């Protein structure tokens, strides 16, 4: 028997479906769900980190004019200053008094710290859905770790579930993404071979390995200072230093819905949006046959307390005279009121407990406690703490939800104006009656 | 100077694109595309290969009866056949002739085969384009490798090319692919652990060295034969050489725009689809002042012979005067005619050559030669070959581009017959004012 229910994508909040198949007597499947990973497929843009500047000892000419040589280093930079006259330690480095040339050079290669300390920048493009969902089925609790796109079929105690489609495609990730050991971020980082210097992604590779460096610094050879050997040169500021002390908050910090994000691979988990349409086939050898269940009569709802507390503080007595010794599924017949109990025991003349959470003032609900029914009301209490840890366990409330009494006073003030209007009304139409009768 | 220009998207065809830039001579840069790919982001869902079908010797009880318990294995099957009396070739295998049981048992796992032959089964989501064009930059050929998605700036001989966006989204591949070896198709194939006996997908796999399969084959036991030891069975067989038979054209023969498919990684390239945005920085260094340009004079142009056709058929010939020996730019002032050569050598008082090619029955264009235009003119005849095995050079035709005779015609009877209408008003609207001059 294939049973199609739909549940919100809420984690961590069980949800009770009544399975109804002529013949047999009902069964109340439990289903919470315990994880749902929206994991985006990456593709690998570039990979940001330190810079290096490579700055080979500089070559002195005592006499004579140094050449430049270009070279296809990622940013490479040559200069060469006249009238320098460098001392060592010992004395003058020349003999030359002012026909001495000197030739810097300098270039950016990216640092071995790049193995260990980047960033990679990758483009989302569409996320896989997974799910853990844990089934009280046969009063046994199942875990089914399954896809949840709604082309994953996981087969548990021969019973047949299909998680998905998602009712939502909305994920926290945007289409271009940075991460940083654990850390997620949604940024329109820059086109490769275009990066800018002081920015992130100022220095470039395809992968941590790769050869190949973009490296956009803007270095700036400088004249040594006279009497000196040293390379002097202005260049902006790695961009990924400045990023890591410019970042922000990351993703798990900021993400709506509650989101929490993690790397290795990246993972959306848990965001409350949307519903999750659940399939199962129930097999069966699963089912009780409606004759060899016992038979509930001479039934009577009694509530000593309510408290619309979030947290099932409603306790509901309810009296039974069974048939037999056995089984029974338990179903509100309202949604909102939740049961917490999927199924309870049944024997002789007695009575049962269950808890139940509603947001209602007054808890007038039906109970299916076999396969009847009996009625069941109360005036339900607000609680004293404002707020708690946890989710409420019920649904929420419409226009209609009122309480008894107030709904009775509203009909009475709509049946005291309506009947003034209805009054009104007969004696204008009487007079327009006479006034035709006239002509 | 950076500058815009956009190139249909289509491979093997050369496109002008014309950088004017104040203070310099236009200069023609030659684009074509060689290669564009789309690379579709996948996900392996499952594999699909032949299964092997394992059958355990069967186990002979003689005076007793055989029995089994249920296994994991993933299309397991054993049943006991009572009153077996089976034969060796020397005699029979038991003493009891009639107490004896068979226990027969099966299950189906992945053929030795799957880790070559097999079949896999991916999700695609989007595409990653790509593409290699050849630019006719400085008057040599440059080679650009680029991804086509407005990212990935290249630098050759210091011009910076920009690729993309697409300007359509649109893949020949679904979001369900199935791949074999060079083959890609367009199918649904069913949900991972709800595979169908006798069809694709009957035993499935996450990866080719997983042990977790799943298997619908309907295996049966059947009751051997008398005397015989054997264990027959009733099997659907394997939907993966069915499908092998009934694999039917591959995406590389029935995508839409001629797109080629290729797999390792999947692939479908030079796809006629819409158009490419190119955007190239170009260096003060590559263009030369206009004073330091021929300037040309005294131009006229003929043209010794026109056809319409596909190639470049049709020679304009210019006659010029330059007051310098040196190069300039060719450029069409009109799309309906595309010059086949970029830039041309001047000197003194000369004549230069030049193909076209055009839809146009009568070709009437200027031409652009070192900043100076020169008005063509010809009547081009129809080619007398009724097909071709190359693409047109030229663009389409226009509904406004009719040949001068046929325009003349048009002219004299729209004339004629508005000059009738004409006079037709004047009399009529004479014929008017005299009436309102009455009274
Ligand atoms: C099926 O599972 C539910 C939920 O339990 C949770 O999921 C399971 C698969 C396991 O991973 C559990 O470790 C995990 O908590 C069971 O209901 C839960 O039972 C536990 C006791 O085992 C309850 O804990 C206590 O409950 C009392 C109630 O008065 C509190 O006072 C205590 O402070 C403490 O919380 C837990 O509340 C209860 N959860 C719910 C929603 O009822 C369920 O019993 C189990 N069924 C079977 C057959 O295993
Ligand atoms: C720049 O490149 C173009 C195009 O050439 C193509 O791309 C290059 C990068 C190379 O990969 C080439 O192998 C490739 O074809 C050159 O124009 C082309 O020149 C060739 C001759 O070298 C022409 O081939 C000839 O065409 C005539 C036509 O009548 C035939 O009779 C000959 O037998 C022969 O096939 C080719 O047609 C022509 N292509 C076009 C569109 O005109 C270009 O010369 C080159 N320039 C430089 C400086 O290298």
């Amino acid at each position: 028997y294939e049973h199609v229910t739909v549940i919100p994508n809420t984690v961590g909040v069980p949800y009770k479906t009544l399975v109804n198949r002529p013949g047999y007597s009902p069964m109340v499947l439990e289903m919470e769900l315990l994880s749902v990973t929206l994991e985006p497929t990456l593709s690998l843009d570039y990979i940001t980190c330190e810079y290096k500047t490579v700055i080979p000892s500089p070559y002195v000419k005592c006499c004579g004019t140094a050449e430049c040589k270009d070279k296809s280093l990622p940013d490479y930079s040559c200069k060469v200053f006249t009238g320098v006259y460098p001392f060592m330690w010992g004395g003058a480095y020349c003999f030359c008094d002012t026909e001495n040339t000197q030739l810097s050079e300098a270039h950016v290669e990216k640092s071995e710290s790049c193995k260990t300390e980047f960033a990679s920048a990758y483009r989302a493009h569409t996320a896989s859905a997974s799910a853990k969902l844990r089934v009280l089925y046969q009063g046994n609790n199942v875990t089914v770790s399954a896809y949840a796109n709604g082309d994953h079929a996981v087969t548990v105690k021969d019973a047949k579930f299909i998680v998905g489609p998602m009712s939502s495609a909305w994920t926290p990730f945007d289409n271009k993404i940075v991460v940083y050991k654990g850390d997620v971020y949604n940024m329109d980082y820059p086109p490769f071979g275009a990066g800018r210097p002081g920015q992130f992604g100022d220095i470039q590779s395809r992968t941590p390995e790769s050869e190949d460096v973009y490296a956009n610094t803007q270095l700036v050879l400088q004249r040594p200072s006279a009497g000196t050997v040293h390379v002097p040169y202005s260049q902006a500021p790695s961009g990924f230093k400045y990023w890591l002390k410019e970042r922000g908050a990351s993703l798990q910090h900021t993400a709506p819905f509650g989101c929490q994000i993690a790397t290795n691979p990246v993972r959306a988990m848990n965001c409350a949006v949307g519903n999750m349409p659940i399939s199962i086939d129930i097999p069966d050898a699963a089912f009780t046959r409606v004759v060899d269940a016992p038979s509930l009569t001479d039934m009577s709802c009694e509530v000593p307390a309510c408290t619309h507390s979030s947290d099932f503080g409603g306790v509901a007595i309810i009296k039974y005279a069974a048939s037999k010794k056995g089984k029974c599924a338990v179903h509100s017949m309202t949604n909102a009121v939740t049961i917490r109990e999927a199924e309870i025991e049944v024997e002789g003349n007695s009575q049962l407990q269950i808890s139940f959470s509603t947001a209602l003032a007054s808890a007038e609900f039906r109970v299916q406690v076999c396969s009847t029914q009996v009625h069941c009301a109360a005036e339900c209490h607000p609680p004293k703490d404002h707020i708690v840890n946890y989710p409420a366990s019920h649904t929420t409330l419409g226009v209609q939800d009122i309480s008894v009494t107030a709904m009775s006073w509203v009909q009475k003030i709509t049946g005291g104006v309506g009947l003034v209007v209805a009054v009104a009304a007969l004696i204008l139409i009487v007079v327009l009656c006479v006034s035709f009768s006239r002509h």
